């Protein structure tokens, strides 16, 4: 059971007005939500019935468009589970649903209440030794103070996220000690700020497309390093550098309907490594 090793992912059916309801920053075509149920149902198709991991399937709410985003709701680290309080206001009860999930799974919940805290899990970079929470539009200081006071066991530093963007839109872990970076100055800005203020140095991943940079990694047994990524047809260039990565089973995963709301690969599922 090494870093990125997990038994279960949980997801949650995305609603029909997300379509229109979602939350979203910038204004871009229509969102066919039908596509974006082939895409997320590929997405755990790959996580259930191609890499095993045992699915937990939260059903969709109307009322909550945002919904199917689940890793902003929550951050699991071990077997303690971190309950948030998303920055969105409109998004505040998806929390229900999700400390439900995480109660039957047995895992320790630790529920932000500070009606002064802010804090979704996108901006949360996990690097599998220390944390990197990204201060942004959707979290603050509270937000990681409560957040680095759950998981004592481990390092807490934030670093600046400007505009509408989250920590993980131009980062995630693409394997152990492997920092997948976006080529953008304030993505490389974002990442030189983490990495002084930790004591081992990370390797670096870097693509051209900073929102490619957002992808999953996972020690699935039998197979070893896998990483869910972009497809070439969304983002060639940065797929391209994917591809030479010869010690991870490379699996391509399109999110374009759903990156219309601002939603990547991370973004929805919480993967759990019950033991
Ligand atoms: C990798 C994280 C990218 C940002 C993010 N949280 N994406 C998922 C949430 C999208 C949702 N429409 C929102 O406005 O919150």
């Amino acid at each position: 059971a090494a870093f990125g090793r997990a038994t279960h992912a949980v997801v949650r059916a995305l609603p029909e007005s997300l379509g229109q309801h979602a939350l979203r920053s910038a204004k871009g075509e229509e969102v066919d939500v039908a596509r974006a149920e082939r895409q997320h149902q590929l997405y755990v198709g790959v996580l259930g019935s191609k890499l095993g991991l045992q699915v937990v399937e939260l059903p969709a709410d109307e009322s909550l468009p945002d919904c199917v985003f689940v890793e902003d709701v929550a951050v699991v680290c071990e077997e303690t589970a971190l309950i948030t309080r998303p920055g969105a206001p409109s998004r505040r009860k998806e929390v229900d649903m999700m400390k439900e999930a995480l109660e039957k799974l047995q895992l320790n919940i630790v529920e932000m209440k500070d009606e002064n805290a802010t804090l979704d899990g996108g901006d949360v970079l996990f690097t599998g030794r220390e944390f990197f929470v990204g201060l942004s539009k959707r979290t603050n200081q509270r937000g990681a103070e409560i957040l680095a006071d759950t998981f004592k066991d481990y390092a807490v530093s934030t670093v600046p996220v400007a505009d509408g963007l989250h920590l993980k839109s131009f980062c995630s872990m693409a394997g152990p000690n492997l920092i997948a970076i976006g080529s953008s100055e304030s993505a490389q800005k974002a990442l030189k700020i983490m990495q002084q203020m930790s004591d081992h140095r990370y390797d670096k991943l870097t693509v051209p497309d900073d929102i490619a940079a957002n992808c999953i990694y996972l020690n699935i047994p039998n197979k070893g390093h896998v990483l869910l990524h972009r497809t070439p047809e969304e983002y060639p260039e940065s797929a391209k550098v994917y591809e030479k990565l010869k010690d991870h089973m490379l699996i391509p995963v399109s999110m374009s309907e759903l990156e219309k709301v601002d939603g990547l690969l991370t973004s929805c599922s919480v993967l759990i490594n019950k033991k």
